[PDB]
Order: structure tokens, then C-alpha cells, then sequence
């Protein structure tokens, strides 16, 4: 079952996580070029929005439904990763505007974060790119929902992700 | 009494050191190679422009809605010339170029980004900057390439936010 681009098999590397896993932590940066880890959002549930890229010429609009929802549910922050750098990140169409969603770019520590997480893409035109995923995680960053996306270029089951939050 | 040259100091970013990784080019060396991403997602390595002069203009972000109009003038002036390529380097995302101020309307500069390969070429080139809000971009630098591949000016940046010595970098290629 490996992911597609246009149902084009891609190489992924790392090994995505499992439902019940401590998540793997990270140092991303954030749209003021600080490192956020998982430690920046003690306390609160995590939605891992995992994208290849929030930059492209069209809007994702589902996506920002989703992160304002998700972000709006009780103790809940959306924390949308790709290796898009924080330049971009500040006119992200998705994210622009929401409380409680925030950017973190891979840029920094490179392919640490998509290996640690199973989708550091290694083959095509997403190579050094983030695959298509979302991961959820409660108070103590236990994995509670986890979607690799078959295909780039499909939704993920945001309403599954949802549900877990609730 | 004779005083010796001061070896160059850290760069600066806002006045202030920061670290960075690799040892920069000098002039007569040849150039490292690398494999950078255009703005189509494929790959770009000095084959790509076998033959050509090429600048090399390493930049923290070309992401920004601003910018000098020094810099646009020597990105046009540099790639009118005769067999010349100017490589624009930097961390952003290919998907950011519609939104780069410097390369605007110049359709035959040439965007080259870092993500695919990580470090690599900032280490290869002496401009891995490792501290502060920029580690992980690229230091402010000007490279000029001969045909040949070799260095015939090279520029490290001492303050990030000022800039290069454009008119040296041109010259050169007369």
C-alpha cells in the first residue's frame, strides 16, 4: 500500500505512527522563526496537519474548514507541518486569520520530523517534502488518530480526526 | 608599524554575530557542486549550465514583498549578458517564486532552493548559518563562476541585512 501522486506510486520513508504510540517530538519553526516542540503545547490536544505543501497557487479550502473546526473544539491546537518555510507560512490562505492553528516548518532540522513521522516523500517531485497525513495527539501526546492519506492529492478523513476530539 | 589585515569577523545579523558552518569559497577555487530545485520540482546542478558564466545570488528568503531595486537591476543586468545565467539560491520553497520581489518579470533568472538537499549546499559554500532565527537559511552571499567553474569573485555578506558589492559581481564578468 504505498501512498500515489495521480495514483503514481512515491517512496516514503520513516514509519508512520500507530494509534496508542507515544508521538515522536520534533523542532519545527514557527511563522517568527522560533522552534516550536511538542513541550510549546503542553497541556493541550494536538492536530498534526501534515501537507506537502500550504503554498500552492489555489486554496485549500476544505483544509481551512477543518483547522478552524478542529482548532475550535475544547483544548485543541491545529499545528500545520510542511516544509514550507515561515516566509510563506504568514500567507497561508488556510491558516491566515485562526486563533489557536499554527505553522511549523520542517525547514530546520530538514527531514528529522517526516522521518521521524513515516512521510519524508524520497522519490519524485515531493522529494524532501512531507506526505499527506493527519496525526492527533491528547494532553500527553499519545497518537489518538492517524491517517496517512493514500493518495496526495484526496482529502483526509477530517471528519474521523474530528470525532477523536470529541 | 605595518598592521596585518584582520581575518573577517563573524557576519552579522542586525549588528549582532551569528554562527556560520563550511568554509566560503576564494576566489580561483572551483566551485562545489550541488543539486538544488528549480521551479518546475526538477533538480539543477552546474551541468545544468555547462559552459555558462553563472552568479550565484544565496539569499536567507526571497520570499518578501519588498526589495531593493539595486538588487533587481544587477539580477537583469547579469543575466543580459552574454552566457550568463543568474542562480538565485535560497531555502524557499519553489512554490513561494510568484511571490519573489528580486526575480519578478525577469523570466530568465534562474530560482534554485535548498529544501530537497537540506544543508548541503549552505555547508558546501561556507553559509550555513546554525544560530539564531535564520539557522538553517542561507547566509547573503554573491559567487561568481568563469565557464569553467571556477570562482572569479566571491562575496560573503558581513551584515545580512546590507548589501552586496553588485557592481564588483557585474564587473567581473566583463
Amino acid at each position: 500500500s504505498k501512498v500515489t501522486l495521480g495514483g503514481n506510486p512515491i517512496d516514503l520513508a520513516g514509519t508512520f505512527p500507530a494509534v496508542g504510540a507515544q508521538a515522536a517530538d520534533f523542532k519545527l519553526v514557527g511563522k517568527d522563526l522560533a522552534d516550536l516542540s511538542l513541550a510549546s503545547f503542553a497541556g493541550k490536544r494536538k492536530v498534526l496537519n501534515i501537507v506537502p505543501s500550504l503554498d500552492t497557487p489555489t486554496c485549500a479550502t476544505s483544509t481551512r474548514k477543518f483547522n478552524e473546526a478542529a482548532s475550535s473544539l475544547d483544548n485543541t491546537v491545529v499545528i500545520v507541518v510542511s516544509a514550507d518555510l515561515p516566509f510563506a507560512a504568514t500567507r497561508f490562505c488556510t491558516t491566515e486569520g485562526l486563533a489557536n492553528v499554527v505553522t511549523a516548518s520542517t525547514f530546520r532540522t530538514g527531514r528529522a520530523f517526516a522521518n521521524a513521522y513515516g512521510v519524508d516523500v524520497t522519490s519524485g517531485p515531493l522529494n524532501g517534502l512531507t506526505a499527506r497525513a493527519v496525526v492527533v495527539l491528547d494532553a500527553q501526546d499519545k497518537v489518538i488518530h492517524a491517517e496517512l492519506v493514500g493518495e496526495i492529492k484526496d482529502e483526509p478523513n477530517y471528519d474521523a480526526a474530528l470525532a477523536a476530539l470529541k
